[PDB]
């Protein structure tokens, strides 16, 4: 497996100097840095090429996460939003192609976080979504990009909350490059079984996010990491595992993730770095070759 | 310890004929029925007495749960909202005393569920709430009621998310009738240690809600029940334990709890009855 | 799934008035009573029909457990011990048939408990055992009995300590009536994964013993019961599940099981019955479907 | 917190060239090397100073483990055996003082492994042992050595099988240089609660052995490491943590520990080294 970490562990907005983080995680021993998609549509060609060259020169692979805006909601009942959305993704996937990125994940079938003050139509949203994802998927394939649909807890989305729902949705889409994506923090809430959910995902699992129950770095909390490693070995998971810790208050990240206390316990950057590296060593040790 | 269940397990709105449920759970074997406070202020003085009568007749003890509305938000920066909130609690609490209820719990220090659309001010809300709660505490003490502050996960509230934050708030309130309340569903998300959180609550723990990670009845999910039982013995817990399963879609309950799939797996009322009864045997066995 | 309990939970010797426990256990709600095989060769056909009819009357299914003596050692290098051993099971299995018992289990490929002051030849004992068991297995087929080979921890046996070893031994024996048997107390010591060991057992699993890490009744300890239910479901286990708690010091049972403190904490018979009943409610709830 | 490993992980007999292992574990990053006491009584005085020189040279602290032989049984009903036992330990402890080691642990109140084809007189053995250990304690105190009594599973000892029995024994001995010692492999069998056993030992815990359920190195097994680390933090443990993995068949070690299958799966020295270092990183990280 290839191990990565989301840059947002160090930042409070959905954008940053990704080159700085590529240099950092390469020194910490990671294989991957996952970056937020938000700023990419504003990258000039030379900026995309420099980012790509940076990743390549440092032996780092870039993956992309995206929490879509309501205006990029592929499941919208408004035909215009669905059109703006497909247009947004099309342009984004081409940028990913130029970046040599082959994976994007997150609530790509909806938007995030969900504004629950608006009325919900799961059934209706579900079918518009399946349709929209079907065609975005075709652009993704032409770009060499796997489009991973992340199963989320109920407080963050209502369409896909369990691995079974994720598999159902992905089978309906029925496209080779559209995958299910799990996240230990979300599984921790919705699943009857962690290993079971992973085996349920099976051949459809295309990406995995890690973090403790309250989103600390993997290892020192209650997530059943050994059971997870066993299940990944049962399904022959080949993919990437990207830890996504959020331990700092503040900014759009703190607000969207809902960090209302200093979970980092006053850590400075170097401290954060050390904990992520210990967490990487732990992940490689516990999660592999079971 | 005394075991109960929240009536909402069977209903989709924050009210119901509580008499029908006092008889149901008395039969199923529960010692307690927990009821939503919402419809109570619309109970006449006579309706109160028959509810109480109905409870005493069935050997069932009544506890109350309450997810406050924005207008009952004791943490509010708006003095008129705070004023109305103290009035609601004082009226609600006098009714509780006449109903012969000695415990109310929920996000009593705030409102539920939070609309994260508005602007949050944790620091200021926290100070206002501590003060408003201490006042309300005098009334709760009078009506012989335990004002229980429930620690909730980050998605449903931002003031108190861990047992440690709960104990800090309660110690700040510094009042006899205010307790910390824990819920296995919420602890499962926010805590480093389930047993550790319970031990942190210690003597301040006044009420406990149970449910699996995804809110099914206690037993066949991933919650560490043995560890909870051992930690309650460590602190010598002598309160009640109320299961709060939510396995049904629809209504204000389904929307507030966020049940977007049929977790009950098509259960009918009898099937719901059986599972709750089995979870009750399980809880008395494992937890004590 | 059918749920039972070992009568020994109440007794300190490997024999007892099984009719008394058949009645007790029917009132507590079990579907099965497991009895020790050692007193059965001393039973007349009258006692065998007596026991069978009584089980039948209280609706209880009977299963058998046996910790073989050194003289009943099917793996012994001494060919006379092996001949006497085969004679012993040949007789026993015919009695089981008369009792309409379709399952016996324990360290049937060896003897129990092992005396480590002796000489070990795991490789040698293993080969002799596979040979003897396959033979006994024909007699088992004939008597309609499932010969279950229990995987034990290292302190009690050295031949088969993990589900994988148990599976290798059974595959090698290669006979329909031989199955692997697992016990949560033994898996707790030896296995890397509990769900994994069950799954490795797979279709070869023919019997399951349960108890907490320190042998108390199932449920209030550290054994991962939910994980066990899942794995039993993953392999579609239909067999029975028998709790085998040991919480009392004294006697052969106490010395053989090595109970050196009062784990029951003063439990009198009624208290023991209460906990077994609660543990049985727990097992049906957590372990099934 | 100091972390070590028992040298027997790489050897099949209760002795070896400890200098070779001091260099190896310093290179892998350990703080401590734990050695078997067995060969030490017979160390010339030169060999004692060389061993100590090496340890200091490599920045390694040495701790000692010991499975006493039947003739060294301080609990024996036989007075000549108790006499020898006491002479054995006073000589061993004085050497330890020379070797500059401050900790010895194991079934020091008895002998190991127990021969169960003999008569078990628990109450009598227990009384004699408490009295004997108390005497030895005085010498241990003079040599600046913590005499740690290890709690073992039922198959390896019958006097002390739980943390509660270990604490009861140590409190009866009533001497500051005598401590309780826990081992995750042994707790995994006997305890109701791992965290609970650690909290029961509390201030009395003077040493801790680690290993997976089946004695593989810590990390990929079922032992609840986070719970252990949280309980060590609960009591404020000021001792060391020594992993005692046993993954190889053969010799006195393989038969005393009862390894009947190749648990190491063909590992050569280099592979045993890497797995030890990975478990060390895991332990420092998870146990805090
Ligand atoms: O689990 C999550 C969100 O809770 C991740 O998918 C990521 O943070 C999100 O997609 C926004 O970047
Ligand atoms: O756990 C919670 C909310 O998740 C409850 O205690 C809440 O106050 C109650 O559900 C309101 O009806
Ligand atoms: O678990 C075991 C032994 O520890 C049993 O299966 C044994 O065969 C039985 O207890 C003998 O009576
Ligand atoms: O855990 C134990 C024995 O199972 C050890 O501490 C023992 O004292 C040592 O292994 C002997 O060398
Ligand atoms: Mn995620
Ligand atoms: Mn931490
Ligand atoms: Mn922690
Ligand atoms: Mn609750
Ligand atoms: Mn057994
Ligand atoms: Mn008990
Ligand atoms: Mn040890
Ligand atoms: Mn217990």
């Amino acid at each position: 497996m290839k191990h990565g970490i989301y840059y947002a562990y160090w930042e409070q907005e959905w954008e940053a100097d990704y080159k700085y983080y590529i240099e950092k995680v390469a020194k910490l021993g990671f294989d991957i840095l996952e970056i937020a998609a938000s700023p990419l549509p504003f990258y000039s060609d030379i900026q995309i090429n420099e980012l790509k060259a940076c990743a390549h020169g440092n032996g780092i692979t870039l993956t992309v996460g995206h929490g879509p805006s309501a205006e990029q909601n592929l499941s919208s009942p408004d035909p215009d939003i669905r059109k703006n959305a497909k247009a947004f993704y099309t342009d984004l996937l081409k940028r990913l192609y130029k970046l040599d990125v082959h994976l994007i994940g997150g609530a790509l079938y909806s938007y995030w976080p969900i504004d629950y003050t608006k009325t919900i139509d799961k059934k209706g949203d579900w079918e518009r979504s399946v349709e929209s994802v079907r065609e975005v998927a075709k652009v993704a394939e032409a770009c060499g990009v796997d489009f991973c649909l992340e199963v989320l807890n109920r407080f963050e989305n209502y369409l896909i909350n369990t691995a079974q729902e994720g598999v159902d949705f992905v089978k309906q889409v029925d496209h080779n490059n559209v995958k299910v994506m799990l996240d230990t923090f979300h599984m921790n809430i919705e699943e009857d079984s962690i290993g079971g959910a992973i085996r349920t995902a099976g051949s459809y699992l295309g990406h995995l996010h890690t973090g403790e129950c309250n989103r600390k770095v993997p290892g020192r909390g209650r997530i059943p990491w050994v059971e997870i490693g066993e299940a990944l070995a049962d399904i022959g998971y080949n993919g990437s595992v990207v830890m996504e810790p959020f331990v700092r208050m503040g900014g759009t990240v703190g607000s969207n993730i809902k960090v209302w206390r200093d979970i980092s316990n006053g850590a400075d950057e170097k401290m954060l770095d050390r904990e992520a590296q210990a967490a990487l060593d732990f992940s490689r040790y516990v999660l592999e070759c079971h």
